[PDB]
């Protein structure tokens, strides 16, 4: 039943780890992670061991936010879970939680060098982003914090989403305004498709109140109808003392784009986040006409986010982790 474990030392800590785990080195520094070789499916991983897992009521629910999130994810362009494991024999000796995946030799960082993609691999890139988030916002989860170095790829050029850091950011998060719709994903998806496009990062704020002034020399100041459903009266008052700018014709901002590429950004970067297209729409959009199947866009299960409300003790969260481990099922090979 058990695996036979070995100790080494790494980062510092004692790692120990099940014998089909070999040569672990580490790769980076919450957690530390080293890249493994899988002997028992041939596979390159990062073992994940986390710190701290269960030092605080805060550590412990983080922890069992991060496995159950990781647990649930199940589908090509998302990072999902090999393995999951601990070295403890019951629940009395827990204290240690190894979390395992693909090791990804790449961020899209790395992909662009800052030099213009061509819109064929765009499309490939884009499609694959919009595929991985249809799913995650099927399950009624907003990832948030979406850009080029929370996707990873491949040498096939295979993506899977993961999870300045203020440039592919929402305006309405800018703002703290609180009541976010999954559009804020789309709003960071044009803003990584428009960089892949020209090279250049689309909104490089230099601060805070940069970012947002960026924003809205390219889609205008707010319309009548948006003023509408704004409740804040500092924001109000504040908007309307604005010199109007107009919305720019995105086609005479990426000149020589694919024309399709251009439609696909006008419906993506709308500061209405209620008009903004979403994932599975923009999946149906001719941008990609040689992609797009309708037979392979799945949906995830149900996620059941109830624990986020809960405030439980230490041991609670700790056991509703180990059981997680204990349940856990590796994916079909
Ligand atoms: C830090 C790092 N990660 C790499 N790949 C990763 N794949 C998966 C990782 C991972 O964190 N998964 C994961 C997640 C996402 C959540 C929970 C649990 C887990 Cl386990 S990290 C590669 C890499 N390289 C450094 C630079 N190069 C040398 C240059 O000569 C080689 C490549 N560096
Ligand atoms: C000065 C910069 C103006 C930014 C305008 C923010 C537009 C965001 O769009 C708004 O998103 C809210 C948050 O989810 C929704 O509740 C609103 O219905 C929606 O119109």
């Amino acid at each position: 039943e058990r695996p036979t474990f070995y100790r080494q030392e790494l980062n510092k800590t004692i790692w120990e780890v099940p014998e089909r785990y070999q040569n672990l080195s580490p790769v980076g520094s919450y957690g530390s992670v080293c890249a493994a070789f899988d002997t028992k499916t041939g596979l390159r991983v990062a073992v994940k061991k986390l710190s701290r897992p269960f030092q605080s009521i805060i550590h412990a629910k983080r922890t069992y936010r991060e496995l159950r999130l990781l647990k649930h994810m199940k589908h090509e362009n998302v990072i999902g879970l090999l393995d999951v494991f601990t070295p403890a024999r019951s629940l009395e000796e827990f204290n240690d939680v190894y979390l395992v995946t693909h090791l990804m030799g790449a961020d899209l960082n790395n992909i662009v060098k800052c030099q213009k993609l061509t819109d064929d691999h765009v499309q490939f890139l884009i499609y694959q982003i919009l595929r991985g988030l249809k799913y995650i916002h099927s399950a009624d989860i907003i990832h948030r914090d979406l850009k080029p170095s929370n996707l990873a790829v491949n040498e096939d050029c295979e993506l899977k989403i993961l999870d300045a850091t203020r440039w592919y950011r929402a305006p309405e998060i800018m703002l703290n305004w609180m009541h976010y719709n999954q559009t804020v994903d789309i709003w960071s998806v044009g803003c990584i498709m428009a960089e892949l496009l020209t090279g250049r990062t689309l909104f490089p704020g230099t601060d805070h109140i940069d970012q947002l002034k960026l924003i809205l020399r390219l889609v205008g100041t707010p319309g009548a109808e948006l003023l509408k459903k704004i409740s804040s009266e500092s924001a109000r008052n504040y908007i309307q003392s604005l010199t109007q700018m107009p919305k720019m014709n995105f086609a005479n901002v990426f000149i020589g784009a694919n024309p399709l590429a251009v439609d696909l950004l006008e419906k993506m970067l709308v500061l209405d986040s209620d008009k903004r297209i979403t994932a599975a729409q923009a999946l149906a959009h001719a941008y990609f006409a040689q992609y797009h199947d309708p037979d392979d866009e799945p949906v995830a299960d149900p996620y059941d986010q109830s624990f986020e409300s809960r405030d439980l003790l230490i041991d609670e969260w700790k056991s509703l982790t180990y059981d997680e481990v204990i349940s856990f099922v590796p994916p079909p090979l």
